[PDB]
């Protein structure tokens, strides 16, 4: 599951839709969390889905990562600041990639 | 259209669903207006319904509103801590009866 003290643990390296890229970023293979509200390791995300079946507020979209070993599409928190904090997505996800974090 | 000042030149007289409700409230001819981040003036409401066809992020809901004589339904804010702040409802309401006003 995702470091919760990924924030302050991890280096943030970029930008990606509106919200930051906490590294290591050496694509294809490591892409880092993608998120700061609602942050979504991207190298544990095995593209599930139950996070986009669950979200009521629609924060998240797929994006296509072609070469990721863990799966070739991601769920994209695009819409971060729209979360009104359900937790839903946080228990929902098998593999725990998601952490939630209110500013 | 909506008051911009109603915040301050409107009671607040009670909550439905999450969301504080300005008065005056008289049912059912005088609903008020129904939100602080996002308000709609059910008074001007007329359930156009081109509020809820802009929102990407589920912010309105249909709400019943039998006996009202603008229309006997309206667009009601249930999420209005979603808001990302489109600006677009305000923009498409065909009577201006939304107000949007970030915390
Ligand atoms: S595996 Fe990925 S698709 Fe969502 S449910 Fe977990 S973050
Ligand atoms: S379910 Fe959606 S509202 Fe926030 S807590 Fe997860 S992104
Ligand atoms: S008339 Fe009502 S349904 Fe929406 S577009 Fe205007 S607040
Ligand atoms: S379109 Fe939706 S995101 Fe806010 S500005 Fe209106 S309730
Ligand atoms: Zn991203
Ligand atoms: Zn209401």
């Amino acid at each position: 599951g995702i470091d919760p003290n990924y924030r302050t643990n991890r280096q943030v390296v970029g930008e990606h839709s509106g919200h930051k890229v906490y590294g290591p970023v050496e694509p294809p293979k490591v892409l880092g969390i993608h998120g700061t509200i609602v942050g979504v390791d991207f190298d544990l995300c095995i593209a599930d889905g139950s996070c986009i079946n669950a979200c009521p507020v629609n924060v998240f979209q797929w994006y296509d990562t072609p070469g990721h070993p863990a799966s070739e599409k991601k769920a994209d928190p695009v819409n971060e600041q729209a979360c009104i904090f359900c937790m839903a997505c946080v228990n929902v996800c098998p593999v725990a990639a998601i952490d939630v974090k209110p500013p």
